[PDB]
């Protein structure tokens, strides 16, 4: 579930489907986490739960 | 919370990621419907801890 930047770009459609079918997918740059793609409903729900 | 169609987030991935970090969560759409959001990782971790 951690994708190097170049992999998240080259396989972006797979990265987005994995987000929706498996859960949040992290993007890393040179092995350091940078961002995470979160399904939109889950994002909204987390904001309400926080 | 700018919205990027899937093909545009892919083609301009570096810009999409940069906007996430410099401006905040960026939405990705398919078929003109919001599907997911790219969130700075630190913001996500703090959200997780608070929920």
């Amino acid at each position: 579930h951690v994708w190097p930047v170049q992999d998240a770009k080259a396989r972006f459609s797979e990265f987005l489907d994995a987000c929706i079918t498996e859960g949040p997918q992290i993007v890393s740059r040179r092995g350091a986490e940078e961002a995470v793609l979160v399904p939109i409903g889950e994002w909204r729900r987390l904001q309400a739960a926080a």
